[PDB]
């Protein structure tokens, strides 16, 4: 269904700040690439597979902002008479199209959280099996809510505002499953981590709910009714989500990756 964002016109710097939020962050996400690629040379074996698994979301979302980028310019056109950016006509832009790569993102960012606390094997494969099962859930359900938002926000002639709210709760719970899978996890690190490393372990935790939780903010901005300037707030919103969920929190891992890397003997993590 369509997103809010379709339902209004755009002046040349609301349509074009969007457009540079998406641009700019499909290159900081590349640019991201190049880092985890140098960050896992220097990682340990045992926590290198951390460094590759940001470089798989680095690519997922690079691909996901690169494709609203592309439908936000196909979605809509400039009216030379109005001097704005309106709607096209059977072209839907949707923030719901990037609910597909979260498919990969949100199991992926939780797992190399799990990787870092140290557990490997059958332990390791539990925890991606359930935070895989919670994540896609969490998502499928969160999907369905979203398809309503026109209804929320009072869009004329659009109906299931209840949608919004039984999908919502329902997605929310499976993120709160996910979030107890993973406060396991920092409370019960594996090997012998410094206390500085168990403190850390502790943030990255914290700093996946901060960022995590600013989606379903996003979500809800439909409950406010929006004109334009709000959807540029929305969009920019999702930005801060995206580059501080993935690549800040990324960073942040692969210096804790590191720093037991080092601790374990790895002399380039020492080096480093
Ligand atoms: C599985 C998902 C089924 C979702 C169906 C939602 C129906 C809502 C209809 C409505 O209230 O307009
Ligand atoms: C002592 C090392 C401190 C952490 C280094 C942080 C460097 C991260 C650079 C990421 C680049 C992404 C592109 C924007
Ligand atoms: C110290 C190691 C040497 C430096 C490595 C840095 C090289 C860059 C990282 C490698 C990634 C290149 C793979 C290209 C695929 C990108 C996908 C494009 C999506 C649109
Ligand atoms: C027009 C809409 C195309 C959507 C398909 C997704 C392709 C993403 C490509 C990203 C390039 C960078
Ligand atoms: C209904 C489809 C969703 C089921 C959960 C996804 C399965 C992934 C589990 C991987 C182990
Ligand atoms: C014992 C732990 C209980 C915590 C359950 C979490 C409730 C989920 C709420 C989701 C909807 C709001
Ligand atoms: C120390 C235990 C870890 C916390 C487990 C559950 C935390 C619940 C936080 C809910 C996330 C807020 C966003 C809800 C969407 C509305
Ligand atoms: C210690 C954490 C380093 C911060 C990472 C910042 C790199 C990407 C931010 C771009 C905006």
């Amino acid at each position: 269904m369509p997103s809010i964002e379709n339902f209004l016109a755009y002046d040349f710097w609301q349509y074009d700040v969007i457009r540079h939020l998406f641009a700019f962050s499909t290159a900081v996400f590349l640019a991201g690439l190049v880092y985890f690629a140098m960050t896992a040379r220097t990682t340990a074996p045992n926590y290198r597979l951390s460094a590759n698994i940001s470089a798989v979301v680095m690519v997922s979302a690079a691909l996901e902002l690169g494709q609203l980028w592309l439908l936000w310019n196909e979605s809509f056109q400039w009216a030379e008479l109005q001097g704005s950016f309106v709607p096209v006509a059977g072209e839907r832009f949707s923030n719901g199209y990037r609910y597909m790569n979260w498919l990969i993102d949100v199991p992926m960012l939780a797992t190399q959280l799990v990787v870092v606390c140290g557990f490997v094997g059958t332990e390791l494969r539990n925890r991606w099996a359930k935070l895989t099962i919670a994540g896609v859930l969490m998502i499928l359900t969160g999907y369905v809510g979203q398809y309503f938002e026109p209804a929320v926000a009072g869009v004329p002639g659009y109906e299931g505002a209840e949608q919004f709210w039984i999908w919502g709760i329902i997605s929310t719970a499976f993120f709160v499953w996910m979030l107890l899978i993973l406060a396991n996890a920092v409370r019960n690190p594996q090997g012998a981590p410094s206390d500085e490393v168990r403190s850390r372990l502790k943030f990255c935790f914290w700093f996946l709910l901060a960022t995590w939780s600013i989606y379903p903010f996003a979500y809800a901005m439909p409950l406010f009714a929006p004109t334009a300037d709000g959807v540029v707030v929305r969009q920019v919103i999702y930005t801060v989500a995206d580059v501080s969920s993935k690549l800040v929190f990324g960073v942040i891992l692969s210096q804790v990756a590191l720093r037991r890397s080092a601790e374990e003997g790895f002399e380039p993590a020492r080096v480093a």
